[PDB]
């Protein structure tokens, strides 16, 4: 049975670059969003037309025991997942003494929340596979080294690399790599930028598919920056 | 007058080893515990003792509003913190596929909701002193590259990790430092130790005092060019 | 047809990296310090791959010498769209016990060797008015240090600091500038190692092929660690 | 009384270092590269303060020079509890426009000054039996790189993996090694261009002091940072 690899947020911008690379490189993918339907049926056709199998997944990867019930389901209806893409986040940007309950709580869960909340269920049917494993997690340059105005999401992606060096020593033992994608700015102040420009969403996506490739077998517990030179 | 500093857990361990050194060097020093009343004031005395002034405040750092209440009132009383120590944090470890909802929660929110909840009503009346300040996080070796059995505690120390560097970004033009601290193997942590000595290049655990010594630098006046960093006391781990 | 130069490629890791350059459509040129035969046959390699090829020969220590050859070949050939410095060597030992040879060579090698190699390139680089690729071979040992070598560590993170700031200088030019940092490879630290075997050769050169490729063209200034997971 | 040597010392951050380490109560040798009145000056202000001064004259790219005159001073006042080791150079330029010296001379005088000073003087440390105390001074362009110093970049990058591999070498006998590595100081000979690009990326929004960076240098040395090693601590106002 074909390798398939989960997508988080994958109805639109970088989610959907990555996940028809992904289906380009030979992967099932499942698409997935939280609210945008008709969206998310869009890319599964493009997928099918490139030749892979896709369906789409609906949920918001901070409701936890939905997320259980939907992944479960859908687990038990086509296999564990090879792969997990966790591109799904959010920002609620302003001054650390300005930022609401929700401006800090919503960024902070979404990505660490939703690592537990997409991760926990599928880790043993992953396993259960017996054949290595994929996990690759997003951050942001701002969770290397922090940004005016996003304490709470500089936070949330900073968490998110710790959680990722972690996981991959965990399952190391079973040839599943672990690790992130820290991207810039994305086209989704440029004079700090060497390269002079935004990047663009296949830039970042190219990352992420090779990390998933067979090639990148050696590669683990790493943060790789794709910001044109910004740090 | 006399500059004050919060330490939040500091009536043992690590944070207690913190506010004795920053009474020596002549702050003022409010302690702090989650619950154990008794044990905070004997620090408050120990302070006491050694010739500054102090007194204890109990809370849960999760819980949000009273958090926010205590604090509030405390500033009122006493003026604003011209320091806060961030110390208190907690660990639930596992096997990433062992943790329980709850061991997933409480670590996150401790460091991070605690972060928050804290630093939240105390950076405007730090600013008001018109005079800098000092902010110093307690991370972990954990949060820099992670450890096995620890997915909860390396993401929730790698997250204050990234709230440090971004809130000294926002305070550097306040004359405020922000930076972490990030304790290796410390002897207060209870383990079982003979592997964790052979990654240690100075095959020992660290004392108390030589992470507490490292947080007294940061917060002494010498310190004023050192903003946004993350500063290892681990023996040489990494 | 764009063409890289790769140093060291006679045999290891110098050697896969050069292959797989081939079969992701580069002429590529070989290099070896002294190995002809074994330069010659990893160049009809290239040839029955489909591309062009040839071999250089020098020491990458010889300023002068370095100089002449490279300069003459870039008339003969036309500038190197893209560099490959895989250069040093180690000269292992307690600090106090190193003799003065065995700091000299080694320093000497990685660092002279990417002035040597690249000063003469850079411009005729820049002249193909298309982008390029540089990409130095460094070392865990680089990153963190290595009881023992501390010659090789200070060599290896030498080249990491004159990576990241080429990658400033030339990113105006569209040429990406990248460190490809390797840990344990076949050609006991086993049980420090969390996937718990040594690299093979291809799992770097796959990472070098990456980074050469059009698809990596926002990933610059970077350092990427293929090591296993060991930091 | 425990010795540190520090190099450069006769003038800027290597003075401030010399200055508070003296203050902090050990005996500092000073060293100079030509300047011997300048460090004559520093010698005495130390020795006014109540502490034991003389100074050294070398270039520490000279590698039998200073090793002769390195050992016949262990060998005249003891071996040094602590180094401080304040060596490098810049020759900014575009990397294809870099002279054969403006490479050699930035590559050489931080890594061959590296060698050339620590290696004579490690067995005389160890030999004290009461640990010890080694510190480079690199700088953020070998954290990070910049524009017109790949070779300073290289150099500065150099220290700082020489500084790790040593401080696991030392770790046993209670030496600690790290490294500090100062953004934009005052009396820091740096081009304008250099000094203009980093204001306005300082989040502090102003340039160092040397005492900002001696003070930094002057905890690692003391006994109370015993449990810090193998660390690049960088002294830059939040640069990065």
């Amino acid at each position: 049975m074909t390798r398939r690899i989960l997508v988080t947020g994958s109805s639109r911008g970088i989610g959907k670059a990555i996940a028809l690379q992904l289906a380009k490189a030979g992967f099932d993918v499942t698409v997935h969003a939280r609210s945008r339907q008709a969206e998310a049926e869009q890319v599964v056709q493009e997928i099918q037309a490139l030749g892979q199998n896709s369906h789409y997944l609906m949920f918001d990867v901070n409701e936890r025991q939905t997320v259980q019930q939907i992944l479960e389901q859908d687990v038990e209806q086509h296999g564990g997942f090879y792969g997990v893409v966790l591109n799904a986040g959010l920002t609620h940007d302003g001054a650390f003494p300005a930022l609401t309950d929700q401006d800090w709580d919503e960024v902070i869960s979404t990505s660490l929340d939703g690592f537990y909340n997409v991760l926990k269920p599928l880790i043993m049917p992953m396993i259960h596979l017996r054949k290595g494993g994929r996990i690759v997690t997003l951050s942001s340059v701002s969770g290397i080294m922090g940004n005016r105005g996003q304490v709470n999401y500089s936070a949330a992606k900073a968490g998110l690399i710790g959680a990722t060096k972690a996981l991959a020593l965990e399952l190391a033992k079973r040839k599943i790599t672990v690790n992130c994608v820290a991207p810039g700015l994305i086209e989704t102040a440029l004079k700090m930028i060497p390269l002079q420009r935004m990047g663009q969403v296949d830039e970042v996506a190219s990352v992420v598919k090779f990390l998933c490739s067979d090639e990148a077998s050696y590669v683990t517990r790493q943060v790789i920056s794709v910001n044109g030179g910004l740090i």
